[PDB]
C-alpha cells in the first residue's frame, strides 16, 4: 500500500547469524552502507544499502517526515559525544597468582558493551573495533509463504515499528567518527532526493 | 655443534602478518602491535605449538583427540637437545610426575567474567553497560628477557574456556643469517629471518614451557604425557 500503509518485507537469509539463550533470536550485524550514493570516509563510492535503503524508502512514502531526518542531522552534527571514545577498555594490574604451584602474574582485560532496548534490543560489542549488533526473536519472522511459521525470514517493517530503524540510524551516528561522517551524508541524499 | 656444543638457531619469519610470529612494542606490562627501527621494547611474539597432526607414516603418537600427532616445534627442540643428551632425564621423569600428581588445570581455574549492569548515557541516548573481563596469565622465565603469557578466551562451540600460549622475547636477541644480532637501532629488512640461538644456557625455557602446557587442560596433559614419554624411549 501507499503512504501510511507502506511496508517492507525484509528478507533475511538463515551477516545473519541464529543464536539463542522460543529462546532463539536472529543476530543481524546489520550495516548502512556498501561499496553509487555518496563519498564514504574513505573516500570510496558508497551506496545506500539495509537500514539506510528502509529508511529511504519510509521517507519516499511520507511515513519518516522530514523534520525527524533534520532533526537527526542537527543531532549528529552538533554531537560531540561518540561511543567509540566512551568505551574504555580496562586493564587491571598484574597481581600475583598461582596455579599448580607454578607463579603467575595474573591481569584481567574488560571490554565493555553497550545494550539498548527498543522486544528487539540493540547490541555494541568490541587494533579493536565496535560492533552492532540488532537481535529480535526468530518466531517475529514471516515464512517465504507469509506467515510466522518458525516455531529465509521475512522481517515486516511498516509504520508501527519504523522508529526502531531511526533510533538504530541515529545510534549507528554516535558509535564512530567514520559511521558519524558516513550517516551524516546518507542523510544529506535522503534529504536532497 | 657436538654434544654440549649442540645448539639450534632457529629460523622465525620477522615481516610476517596473519601467522604465529608477530612483532609488538612492549610499552614499559603491556606491548601493542607494530608494522621502522627497532629499539629494545620491540618484542617477538611466538604462537608457539608442540605438535602437529601427522600422516600415517610420520606419525609419533596418538593425541588426546585420537589423532595421529607428531613433534612440532616445542616438543622438537626438547627432542633434539635430548637426542644429544643436554637434557637430563630426571628433567623429563620431574615434569612427567609433576603433570600426573597435579589436579589444577588452566582452563578449569580461569574464569571470563561479565560484570552486572549499569546505566550509561552516551549523547543524551540511555544504555545499559557491562564488561567481559578475559583473564591473563604471564610466566617470567628465570632469564628476565623471555616469558610465555596465556590468553584465555572462550571455547568455540563448547562450553568452558581455552588457553592460547605466546611465546616472547625481544627482537634484539634474534641473530641475522650472518649470526649478528644487529638488529638494535636498525629496521627489519624485506623477508629477513631472525635466529633465536638455543643451547643449553637457555633450554630449560623450553622445559618449563612444556611443563606450563601440561597444566592447561587435561587433553593438553595427555599429549605432553604422551610427548615425554616418546622423547623418553627414543
Amino acid at each position: 500500500g501507499p503512504g501510511m500503509k507502506f511496508k517492507i518485507d525484509y528478507e533475511l537469509p538463515l551477516k545473519i547469524r541464529i543464536k539463542q539463550r522460543v529462546k532463539h533470536y536472529v543476530e543481524w550485524q546489520i550495516g548502512y552502507d556498501m561499496v553509487g550514493n555518496f563519498i564514504g570516509a574513505n573516500g570510496k563510492d558508497k551506496k545506500l544499502y539495509e537500514l539506510s535503503d528502509i529508511i529511504f524508502q519510509f521517507f519516499k512514502h511520507n511515513i519518516i517526515l522530514k523534520e525527524n531526518l533534520f532533526g537527526i542531522k542537527n543531532f549528529l552534527e552538533n554531537n560531540e559525544e561518540l561511543i567509540e571514545d566512551k568505551m574504555k577498555i580496562n586493564r587491571t594490574n598484574f597481581t600475583q597468582k598461582q596455579v599448580a604451584g607454578i607463579n603467575f602474574l595474573e591481569s584481567y582485560v574488560s571490554y565493555p558493551l553497550l545494550v539498548y532496548q527498543f522486544e528487539f534490543l540493540s547490541e555494541i560489542i568490541i587494533g579493536v573495533q565496535g560492533m552492532l549488533y540488532f537481535c529480535f526473536p526468530v518466531h517475529l519472522l514471516k515464512n517465504i509463504n507469509g506467515e510466522r511459521n518458525f516455531l529465509k525470514g521475512y522481517l515486516e517493517i511498516s509504520r508501527n515499528n519504523i522508529n526502531i530503524f531511526l533510533e538504530m540510524l541515529k545510534i549507528f551516528g554516535i558509535l564512530s567518527n567514520n559511521h558519524r561522517y558516513n550517516v551524516l551524508q546518507i542523510i544529506e541524499f535522503i534529504l536532497n532526493s
